[PDB]
């Protein structure tokens, strides 16, 4: 933080050398001056340059231009008005929020005035700067705690050590010294939740609008445990919805307790839509618990929300409709919703507290906003034991933290408050809408073939398009209207090959196939599925990221229709097996794949595979202690009728659990088998497009092998 | 890593000034050029200096001095010989591990020399960094890949935001780049243990002697609970040490198992002693079995080796003795064993394997080792199922890691390979050992009383010092020959205030007060007693804070015996009670505090107190479970006679596990309460020497409050 | 307060380049850097010149000479001792007050250490000066009260004046600055002795060894009233 910009052109030199002097006392005080042009000029400085923190310029020639515009894009930012005899202060200047500090022009005097903006900056730092952060970084900069832990003490173990030399000189003195643990009694404790500590938890509650928060140090599959092993003892019965993360599979293994899965809906694509409102009625769920052995009534309910693709549930409709005491929305996936305006009424932070019932949120910080890994939020809306959500928290925290994790979770949340932070938000989905825009008019623009955003045919609206019946655009047959809404800044891309009535097409290309065109030039593609491709607009993309991924899809068109071999197109497929891409080109690569999708009918047995589900046996939680003991066998894929499964099986496409550990695959659930051997047989026609199952093991012979309990 | 030295002037120009333009042409180069002077003022650069990587000298002229004396600091190190036309290699060469790189004296050929230099030293730092650590550090240098989960992207969401630009710029573009997650296919996946993740893992394994490692990025206190559960499944019967972590605890109240506790000794002063041999044999354990209900045979054991205080349990008995399939170590305290060649015999990853039993180790490398906090090992001696151990792993592992955490525990492991890393830990007993010896040769020459090491009286032998039945130095009732080890680097320091018979002295100062002292310097006390202090001798301690520690307890001694007062001697403590402390002066302070300890009785009833434990009447997990139903009321600490407690009970001092949640105080174990009763008085005379008990909630009148089971 | 000595003479390079690289990093900090010959010229340059805050010396070399002499002239003064692996601490150093801080000999490692001085000697100026004279000078660097009296405000007045210029121009900022009433409550109030201001009277009590201390702003002349028409009433004797 060393920018200071300083504005207006003078012709007077009692004003010009009272400048011309705070200019060179600036510089020896450590900081860049920019001289902007016109008021415009200004403007686009702050809104590119988060590093500024200065503006100068006469009060008495823009005091009523400046003053409303910088308000609106930092309300914290440090402003200085040098002012003449006449100059007074306006009525539309009163609504404002402006940190103004005045000051004369005068020979010498500008010393004195360069000391006076270094106090207000310093200031400035500490407006902005969160509780934790902000103790954080003062400890790095003065405190000094010898023989403590960790070992290495700021660094110093590093650099005795040869190798131990380069590991310092990477990272950097800032970040050794500020790795520490609970030694340090000014910043607190965080198992303990005190000093600076309880107040980063209370400050990331008041920007999240949540009535108590938490910080997890280990991740999101570390956060769902938490509130997992709170709301559900022993022997109780839980909701838990089928399209749902790896650890929440991991919970059920953990503690013992007996599933009910919630029923998504699916579309051609793979793309998977929302739980219909019939799943939380009062009777349905009933109905459940009888068929269910064991099954009481549920005491924690788990719902993924957003999904992967990008759809929102109506959270104000859920909280109603759901009887059950403790409702937990997994919200990896949309951790910026509480900031943008158009977000209201779609997340479980919205509304307020629900009388008798607790409302949880398990945020992914770093996925989407701006922190370190494995940094996740708890926010709890409505009344819970603090003395026995700690003892669950403590259960799954370590005792000594990485400080430099809870500072970025902290952070996060102070780069979403203010006008500022909202900016970062409300930039990201117009960046996001633009995109889209800029497809569908290059589709009516371009000569033959072209992608096809996941979107309603008229967009002309910011908001969280909703998904009506009356549109086809999404694929969904008898879908809930006023239930679920697409989320702009999750756009899903689609490559021609798939008809609106959910039949093959004669032409196509597989969406592998761009997926791995674009790695070539660096993008990476977050899910990869047969014909749909997901690109994420965080916080962290760009408007140079936003061109480059839309250069690059055009240059996928213009290689395509001209038909350039695999050797140039695809160096790093090529690669892989030099001889058989040796003479094949792009366009007979394209149809190769698209005719194995066609003759092996993977779209329609992808479709009746997730629509059955497989019958409980055991709970996953018996499933795995059975595992403990050693009576597990690996059979084959073909073997596996009536066999009960030791571990859950994930295949790409979709990527959503298929089957559970202590599931058992029968008569009834016959096309979920007949979809993982046809992935058997498709994936070992061409390499690097391999069959990608979780749990299966790839043989000597090459059919996959699943692991079963024995008899 | 830019340091490069000349040896010696020659007195002739056709070696001189191709020396000169080969310092010319290095220092282009970015390199900074020292000149020593005798070949022991070379050997003191590279033991002091870390970041040296060359050594330039003529062959003829340090031929037989040099390159021997080099090899035992760094074998590594790249050495740059210029030689003549007689020049010939001797045979004591042949055994020395040496990398030479030979050179002719030339005008201009320099240039070439310096880029020669260069690929060398670039070949060098690829030698030493481990696979892993290597593999980020060229994706950080390299690497571009866009629209990646973490959403930052390198710090690129950072530089948007004006309190996002302030953390990016302290921590370094460096260490924000290298937070990525399983989006780079180059690196690999922890989950997975492909790449180079299964070649850091192999690494790990390799320099700490173990036939399998695994990486976790939540501290030891979850890489017990993976060990945990999955050698131990529900329902069966498990040996855990009482003077254990509060993570293993927890272990207890999430997995449903019956446990049966171990009998550590104890002396005088608190300091907790090894579990005896009688205690691990075949009868001693089959007897508690039959006593307690619901348990079987043990099938997990878990053993705190070493202690806090520094006590090695001889593992060649334990590995033999005890007749349990799983044998798990908490080694937080001793991940520097494996290296020097005295704890030979004292670490469970010593030997090798043995026969139908398997041998774990839980390791904190930040605590001891240099690494980021959060970092931990699990060393695996024996045979086990790595597709169900994996299960385990993933389920307390998060999916996305902080590869920062990842790296710096492989970093750790190359700090301990070779010459460069045995001189490390080989240093840090050398500093330990020498700080003993000066306390002892201080004490006998100071005037008056002085501090003791707690040690044997010979320390003549630089190994583990074995706790001998006839020494009393310890203070140990019938202790096993051959059974403890004191480790050199735990140095514990003990106050004059009780006797060598255990017994209570006339005078005395109390720990807390000395404790306190040298926290105003900046010194803090790991482990703090009643007049026992610990004092932490890790790689990361130099020969600085090795005598500015012994210069603040040598300023304790001056400023005590001339009784300064208590506002000038502890500026911190006078903060508490401007008021109380006004008149109070330092031996005053330390004669009061000391009186308190004699009529109170604290050494006699923290004796009995963990002597006889209390009684179980539930599982830890029953306990828990209870607990999660409502089940639970907070009564007075006197009228918990009788009373099923639900949260474990931690008094400080010693700071060790009393009652464990599900147990009850009987009259068998009332000398239990008599302590805790006790604490409550001695806490509540002096402000800043509160008590402190975890579990239990100091209340607006001052009694304490116990939170039990309802009933 | 800005001189620091640096005493020795080694031959070996690992221990004056480090100290070279010190030297820089040092004057960059602002500071003077003074080389004594030998054991005696350290002493008389601390005697001569007051403003010496900091003596640099290895201790293997110097442990037993400088120790007990320089605690003679100055307990307070910083003492900055590079030590090797074989450093002990003897047993007549115990009776002598000494703030001796360690360092190790290590390239780069001096730009760390160059902080840990200015960070020593910042505390060694807040050991020897007293509480309220602390106090006005920390208010005088960081300390913006506008709206007070006197009417000057550190010299805001005088420098709209011509004549007024002059006066400020001569005194300095710091002086003008310093001049403020009781409107600071941080620094107290003389006439109600609190704060900052009672800290002053118990200071000077202790050191001039008296029960209570009082400060006269009006010279000895105007002293002796307050302690004359205390204890002599009005029809009384005075001798």
């Amino acid at each position: 933080m060393n920018v200071i910009a300083i504005l207006n052109h003078m012709g007077v030199y009692f004003k010009e050398e009272p400048i011309r002097e705070l200019h060179r006392a600036l510089e020896r005080l450590n900081f860049q001056i920019v001289y902007p042009n016109d008021r415009d000029d200004l403007l686009k400085l702050i809104e590119n340059n988060a590093r500024l923190c200065g503006v100068i310029f006469d009060w008495d020639k823009y005091n009523l231009e400046l003053c409303e515009e910088i308000s609106k894009m930092n309300e914290n930012l440090p402003l200085y008005a040098f002012a003449n005899t006449y100059s007074t202060l306006d009525v539309s200047l009163n609504d404002l929020r402006l940190q103004i500090s005045f000051f004369e022009y005068a020979l010498g005097a500008a010393e004195d005035i360069a000391n006076k903006i270094k106090q207000t900056t310093d200031e400035y730092i500490n407006t902005i700067l969160p509780p934790l952060t902000k103790a954080l970084f003062k400890y790095v900069r003065e405190g000094k705690y010898t023989f403590c832990t960790p070992g290495h003490m700021g660094g110093t173990a590093f650099q005795k050590s040869p190798v131990g030399s380069l590991f310092y000189d990477f990272f950097g003195p800032n970040t050794m010294k500020s790795d520490i643990s609970i030694s340090v009694s000014e910043l607190g404790s965080l198992l303990d939740h005190s000093g600076p500590h309880k107040e980063a938890e209370q400050y990331i509650a008041r920007v999240f609008n949540a009535d108590r928060s938490y910080m997890v140090t280990n991740g999101t599959s570390t956060a769902n445990k938490i509130v997992g092993m709170y709301s559900a003892p022993a022997g109780s019965t839980i909701l838990i919805d089928r399209n749902c993360h790896k650890s929440l599979t991991h919970l059920m293994m953990m503690s013992d307790v007996t599933p009910i899965y919630f029923r998504p809906t699916r579309n051609a694509y793979g793309i998977l839509g929302g739980i219909p409102q019939s799943e939380f009625q009062h009777a349905t769920i009933a109905k459940r618990v009888k068929e269910t052995p064991n099954a009481t009534w549920p005491v924690h309910a788990v719902i993924t929300n957003s999904t992967y693709d990008g759809l929102l549930y109506n959270t104000d409709f859920i909280k109603k409709t759901l009887d059950v005491k403790s409702i937990h929305f997994d919200s990896a996936w949309v951790p910026y919703t509480n900031f943008s305006p158009i977000y209201e009424g779609k997340c479980g932070m919205s509304g307020g507290r629900v009388e008798g019932k607790v409302i949880y949120e398990t945020q992914s910080t770093h996925k989407l906003l701006a922190a370190f890994s494995q940094a996740s939020m708890i926010h709890v809306k409505g009344d819970v034991n603090e003395e026995t959500f700690n003892e669950a928290y403590m259960m799954h925290t370590t005792t000594s933290p990485h400080y430099g994790i809870v500072a970025s979770t902290e952070t996060a949340a102070a780069m979403m408050k203010g006008n500022a932070g909202k900016r970062l938000i409300n930039g990201s989905i117009e960046r996001a809408i633009k995109f889209r825009k800029e497809i569908k008019r290059l589709r009516t623009e371009s000569d033959g073939w072209f992608f096809d955003v996941w979107q309603p045919d008229h967009i002309d609206t910011t908001e969280c398009w909703p998904l009506r019946s009356d549109s086809t655009w999404h694929g969904f047959k008898n879908i809930d209207n006023e239930h679920m809404y697409l989320d702009p800044i999750k756009v899903t891309l689609l490559t021609p090959g798939m008809e609106k009535d959910g039949t093959m097409s004669d032409f196509g290309i597989p969406a592998s196939i761009v997926a791995k065109y674009l790695d070539e030039h660096g993008i990476v593609v977050e899910k990869t599925g047969p014909y749909n491709l997901l690109f994420l607009f965080s916080i962290g993309i760009d408007k140079t990221k936003a061109l480059s991924l839309l250069r690059a899809l055009t240059d996928f068109k213009r290689a395509f229709d001209l038909n350039l071999r695999v050797k140039n197109m695809l160096p790093s497929l090529y690669r892989e097996d030099p001889e058989f891409y040796e003479n094949m080109r792009i366009q007979e690569l394209a149809q190769n794949i698209h005719k194995l999708i066609v003759h092996h009918n993977l779209p329609d047995l992808m479709y009746r595979a997730f629509e059955v589900l497989p019958t409980m046996v055991m709970t996953p939680y018996a499933a795995f202690q059975k595992e403990l003991h050693g009576m597990t066998e690996e059979v084959y894929l073909d073997e596996m009728v009536g066999r009960i499964n030791a571990n859950m099986i994930l295949p790409y496409p979709p990527g959503v659990p298929l089957v559970m550990p202590g599931e058992m695959i029968t008569e009834e659930s016959r096309p979920v088998l007949e979809f993982l051997q046809m992935l058997c047989e498709i994936g070992a026609h061409y390499p690097g497009f391999e069959t990608d199952i979780h749990g299966a093991y790839r043989q000597a012979d090459g059919r996959y092998t699943v692991k079963v309990l024995k008899e």
